[PDB]
């Protein structure tokens, strides 16, 4: 519309309705020029870290974390009152564009606003580009609305053959300029809308019943079983008579059951006390990567991280495994720490009702057929696939964690739910790409056909607004006694938690999940 | 609309109608960047000064004083001709926005206007934020229309537990960016409207009658009373006979009366002559805070300041108490003075008809039941609540004082009128918040997820207009002789009072209240 006319307004709120909540949040961004306006191929030959790909001049908006869209109070309203959550619609606006040219002269930089410069924006609706937005990486909106964030650079990997960097003829190059874009000056604004495909509600609740306890504790089964092959409490001694008996109440472990616990992939267990662990190197002949549970994909090890949902130790427990996500705590110098107390550990232990424990076996199975001569042998089940009549609970969604993921495009998928967390989507929210259009510097007066390298140094800033409509289930329980709630128990604090400190810094003190209200199997 | 098109006009006038006056005033403001765009928590552990809270990047418009909306002549038209005043409607405009970027280079600052920068403005209509606008503090429009004022920074306290700074889980953090705002460039303008809830007229008048004199001085009552228990003028001597008598005229003190004087909280009295006061420290073991009348709220002393309305010494009298408001006079160095003649003292003495004196007791009450053996004992009433059949007069509104206050949100309130002065409102005029939107400085070329600290230094200026509709009562008295008026008696002056001086400085020479015209009980 105009230079001196604002192209949008600031909107950040949540509005709660009967069956739905609509959260809006606005942020301020700054977009640098990446790679001097030019694509660059990436790669390194590493034993398991081997990768190859392309970094692009473009940058993109990552909307996928829950604290982008929710405050800590709104997250409390949600999880305390509701059994389920799923996203419905999404809407995005990019407005109040400002492009700034900078001038380095006489050892000092001055910034002026270039009014005729443009910025390019397109959302990829057809999913034609590699989708990196679900990778669980950085570059999303800040949790706190006053923060200004930097738009992350876009890049993508490609199929790696073995442990060697080198590309083959299968590798694709995608040129972002080969899509149609929208070019925006300071008067122009961008907008798009999106609809989520129907997806099961995330279950925000814990079970108040175990699987193996689903029976009536008063009654007996009409089913019989073999109690023992001999008299006495000692093995391989007795009168050698087979005793059959009815299954009476009080001895549930022998009840015949309709269902089974969920699948397992065992994890290696580590103690938070440093002296209580076996000494393992970070890198070398024996890596910690070797001793963790990994999968070999094309001669490349990769952790199973978290892996299939499995019950975990409590957040405060003195042991952890890779089945637990780890977030930085309130006070961290960054990139390293020697103490687990600085870290904030996730725990799935609420799902211990239906699911086997990450660091413990699924069960034990007979390895032979006994006879009078041969004693029975059983053995541990470390990894178990799904079986008919098996039930399991998904991993929990967190306030700091990802909302969705893109289901890979493949001829088969089983229970398409993301192992980090959230909502598997075949057509997730489309990636929105933005770059500063190049402005050439002063050209030569004669003609040359070499591409022009010299460019005016610029960056742009602006405002971005996101609106997601969510759909929620109200808890409908006949439970008498009070349910557990998410409360602030933090007590007497010199400086308020979940608020800026004396220096203005805002951090998130705790990891908070969605499962508080109980329900029954 | 446009860069080179003005978004509003200058309007300052009052327009008087039969039952109403509509005053408009326009000012020029300047808005700095506060706290480098970031919230900061505040607090200090003090014995009674203990506080905790948050200072915000935002700033706000304080419209609450009378001289914002009135000139000294308009204030004279009002109070001389009218018994009552109440506000009706209010309207606010913020226009002619100008955002200026500043550059410090080579030891000198240059200012340029950034045309694509925005400013954010929202009024809080739902009273969701802490309301600091009624606190009787600085940061309102200047009295004199040529002055340019600086928009005050916004901040708020929180519930303090005891004498300790530390917050508890009850303390709230409010993020202003979590409201919807309006973003304005130089072409854009802001506007809002507001309606006052029905409120009793402030009574601009003094009583021409005392309570205890409401009788007919000619007649006698038909009521009798006990005149004395003995003969003679000396106590505990006489003939010990009970004498009853009719209540004759001329001895009014014994008249039976339908009504009582207003409540009291006694104040400590101080003489303006320094030698005539008892020596008390400002701070130490014995504070002057201890010896003034205070209330203990959660182990924290606070003055009763002014407190319930009570008659006071005259403005020129040689003694004062905390029941009298104090304003700076025409000539003050600021923040301190050793002489009361520099200060301008408020006086409530007009209400001495219905109200007890601030430094004197409500009365005296019998402490025992006398008999022949025991002499009667009475004792002073320093503090008295309201009683059935009690009448009182509110504190006066001044030209320099607050217009309204927000009635706290609580399950009970008694006679909700602000003890400083003005109009108690449940939904007062909403606070209007304004800040400079951040413009990031030159970002790094690589990507980092830390929030961007570096910012372009900016400020904005503009114009703000306020229009309040007022409702007034015309005096309707049958009084014969002339009433007291507010006149300029200042006499021969080298430099005109109520006008700028030779140096351009404008001050307010006197404290002027609203009560001149008499009325009768």
């Amino acid at each position: 519309d105009g230079v001196g006319n604002a192209s949008g307004d600031w909107h950040c709120d949540s509005t709660w309705s009967e069956g739905k909540v609509t959260t809006t949040s606005t942020r301020t961004w700054v977009l640098p020029t990446y790679n001097n306006h030019l694509y660059l191929r990436l790669g390194t030959t590493s034993s398991s870290n081997t990768y190859n790909g392309f970094s692009t001049p473009w940058g993109y908006f990552d909307f996928n974390r829950f604290h982008c869209h929710f405050s800590p109070r709104d997250w409390q309203r949600l999880i305390n009152n509701n059994w389920g959550l799923r996203p419905k619609a999404m809407r995005v606006k990019i407005f109040n564009i400002q492009v700034k040219e900078v001038t380095t002269s006489n050892g000092e930089t001055t910034v002026a606003n270039n009014l005729t410069s443009t910025v390019q924006i397109f959302a990829d609706s057809s999913y034609e580009l590699p989708y990196v937005m679900d990778a669980g990486q950085e570059g999303s909106l800040p949790p706190f609305p006053n923060d200004v964030f930097m738009v992350p650079q876009y890049g993508y990997c490609g199929i790696v053959t073995g442990e060697n960097q080198n590309q083959t003829d299968r590798n694709a190059f995608y040129c972002l300029e080969y899509f149609p874009s929208q070019m925006l000056r300071t008067g122009n604004n961008f907008e798009m809308a999106y609809n989520f495909e129907k997806v099961p509600f995330h279950s925000m609740y814990a079970h108040s019943q175990s699987l193996d306890r689903l029976m009536n504790p008063l009654l007996d089964q009409y089913l019989w079983h073999l109690q023992s092959t001999t008299s006495g409490e000692t093995l391989n001694q007795g009168n050698a008579a087979t005793t059959f008996g009815k299954i009476r109440s009080g001895d549930f472990a022998f009840y015949r059951k309709n269902w089974l616990p969920g699948p397992c992939v065992k994890q290696q267990r580590f103690s938070k006390t440093a002296s209580q662990n076996y000494k393992i190197p970070a890198s070398g002949g024996n890596a910690l990567l070797k001793y963790d549970t990994h999968y070999t994909l094309n001669n490349r090890w990769s952790n199973i991280a978290p892996g299939p949902p499995m019950a975990t130790a409590g957040p405060s427990d003195g042991d952890f495994s890779n089945a637990q996500l780890i977030f930085p705590g309130p006070s961290v110098t960054g990139n390293t720490t020697t103490s687990a107390n600085n870290l904030l550990f996730t725990s799935e232990e609420e799902i211990a009702a239906t699911n086997p424990r990450d660091t413990d076996m699924f069960g034990q199975i007979a390895d032979n057929n006994q006879n009078a001569t041969t004693a029975p042998i059983t053995g541990n089940v470390t990894a178990m696939g799904v079986l008919p009549g098996m039930v399991w609970q998904n991993r929990d969604i967190y306030y700091q964690g990802p909302i969705w993921a893109k289901i890979p495009h493949a001829d088969g998928h089983f229970h398409p739910s993301p192992l980090i967390g959230g909502f598997g989507l075949k057509h997730p929210p489309p990636q929105i790409f933005i770059k500063n259009t190049p402005v050439p510097a002063n050209p030569a007066t004669t003609f040359t056909a070499a591409r022009v390298d010299s460019f005016i140094t610029q960056y742009s800033t602006g405002q971005v607004a996101v609106q997601i409509e969510w759909e929620i289930e109200k808890e409908r329980s006949k439970r008498w006694n009070p349910e557990v709630q998410f409360t602030s128990n933090y007590g007497n604090q010199s400086s308020m938690l979940w608020a800026p400190d004396t220096t203005g810094k805002y951090t998130e003190p705790r990891v908070i999940g969605s499962r508080y209200l109980t329900n029954h199997l």
